[PDB]
């Protein structure tokens, strides 16, 4: 176990852990002691009707959906829903490669992971610990949306309504290629000793240099040339790396990400039908709105309308924001506004 | 000095050099011996009135440009112009830090060079090696459209036709940090020794990390989509690097990417005009054809269509290319008939 205080209630926001067992991988490994890492708001109904899951995304945890995404006067309404988020398997909160007491998968034994045994865990827990067999929505961004849509074609009479934004539900080769450059540039640094470090500290070169692969790719060319980072208070470009991005990637575990990493390439819930993608999202129950965001780089908009082509009932809800894929972040002055509007329209339905 | 075969004319193609002199650099430095080299095709005629002028683009030579655009059945006709292309100082084959014989400038020592260098090097070199005082044309690709911006801007009356391909006349702050992320990942390197290398052999992986870099923003997310690679006769994404791309950039010196690129970042023609890119483009006496690649990731064409508002009598002719930016590789079916089309209405003009 090692100790970062970045994955701790002070920095993320109160959360709750549980496990649910023993969890068997696609993929071929074993997680005996499977234990997750959520946070609620809100209150169950008589029915158990009203539950909102919001699965996590690369880097990051439920902390941005309860500072930015969730209250009272969004549309994620605690006052309306139960709403929780779960953390991804190896995201540094749930049962992680730099957390985990279990030495035959400490750090860099740690199993790959699916989007699929995410899906899975969370079934689990949310029978086990809510009783909860029926989603009234499931929304996440980016990791977050792949896990949605896994979500609706893995239990399609399980959820309701689904809110994909800024995600695809099969991983595009430049995605893959995108994400092989992060990690390829944190496995380059010496501190990383093949993943067996002592400290997250020990890798703070690849960790800064994979901030600014984010800073090249998760933006937009007009995000720059707009500098449209000056409302964040910051000064200059250089700033909005030593200040914001940097510090924040450096924050993190490199065993975390290079996991979820693996897992966001290898999203693909073609799985379930023989790789008819077609077929896959064909399955689809759930009132789906496809929502990409308008500059995102590498889930671009065109590669989420293609996919909304496919989902029966579904309608494409492009969220304009010049940030791009950071976008989730909330940095634009009118991001949560369309987000909100969107979620409404579709709780409607 | 370093040996390096892929610098060589075996390679590269054949090639002559020459030396304009003492250089006197824009940010201070010196170069006492600066030697270009350079390959021609076709003949200078009595009054010196059919030269045109090629600029070569980061990490390439003049190969590529007599490989693929120059011949008697391309708008580069060599039947009919002088076609001459000089290499960028510090691009491996003119004097650079891996081939200078002067120690006080050798390797990390090398100077910090400007696109401005570039342009006045080579106006002597063609005046002093040919009287050349004027120029049919200038044509260039991305770094290569930097050079040939800074032509028509610093030397108004010397160009009659400009064709920038796939590039700005004024660096962009997404740009500068793409091409910082290439740097770093070189630089990360332990074998790079702070440029102070034996062999280029010893920085295979930061070369190879550099290739995958231009993987991900060289490209389109339609080009790996589609697998437009296929008609490259690779057989896997996988393949595009492993057999194409990364044995390409392994050829290279660091060095000489590291100088070409701050180059690149660095690429102002506003320098002229303080800071005033609209007063800078205003200068601009040769008919201009501005032809950015419509997929291109950090030379997009709503940068390119933005300066050429500002260039009068100019023209926008966009390329249609599934392959963005590398499509200057002419890797795509109708890349060249579209290059041809636009230069030879621009060359009739
Ligand atoms: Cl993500
Ligand atoms: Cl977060
Ligand atoms: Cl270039
Ligand atoms: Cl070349
Ligand atoms: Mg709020
Ligand atoms: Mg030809």
């Amino acid at each position: 176990m090692l100790d970062n205080s970045f994955y701790t209630a002070e920095v993320q926001g109160p959360y709750e852990t549980a496990s649910i067992g023993r969890l068997e991988l696609e993929e071929g490994g074993v997680i005996e002691d499977c234990w997750l890492a959520y946070a609620t708001a809100g209150t169950l109904n008589e029915d158990k009707s009203n539950a909102i899951l919001i699965p996590t995304w690369y880097s990051g945890t439920h902390q941005t959906w309860f500072q930015q995404y969730i209250g009272t006067d969004h549309a994620l309404d605690p006052s309306k829903y139960f709403i929780i988020s779960i953390n991804q398997i190896g995201n540094g909160l749930s049962v992680s490669p730099a957390n985990t007491a279990d030495d035959s998968i400490s750090m860099s034994k740690f199993p790959n992971v699916r989007i699929g045994d995410d899906v899975v865990a969370q079934d689990r827990l949310l029978r086990q610990e809510f009783g909860i067999t029926e989603l009234f929505a499931v929304v996440g961004g980016s990791m977050g949306a792949q896990q949605t849509y896994e979500w609706i074609v893995r239990f399609p009479d399980q959820v309701h309504r689904a809110a994909p934004i800024a995600g695809t539900a099969k991983n595009t080769p430049h995605d893959f290629i995108f994400t092989q450059t992060l990690n390829e540039t944190v496995e380059a640094d010496p501190g990383f000793n093949g993943g067996e470090y002592s400290s997250h500290e020990e890798v703070a070169d690849g960790l800064r240099r994979q901030s600014h692969l984010w800073a090249a790719m998760g933006f937009s060319t007009e995000f720059w040339k707009q500098e449209a980072w000056r409302r964040l208070g910051l000064e200059s470009k250089e700033s909005v790396l030593a200040d914001f991005l940097d510090p924040l990637f450096m924050s993190m575990d490199p065993n975390t990400l290079l996991n979820n990493a693996w897992k966001w390439q290898h999203g693909d819930v073609s799985r379930h039908t023989g790789g008819d993608l077609a077929a896959a999202l064909g399955r689809v129950k759930a009132k789906t709105f496809v929502m990409p965001i308008s500059e995102d780089m590498f889930f671009p908009v065109r590669d989420c309308a293609a996919e909304q082509a496919l989902i029966p009932g579904s309608e494409l809800r492009v969220i304009e924001d010049i940030a791009g894929h950071l976008g989730l972040f909330n940095v634009s002055e009118n991001y949560i506004p369309q987000i909100d509007k969107n979620l409404k329209e579709l709780f409607e339905s």
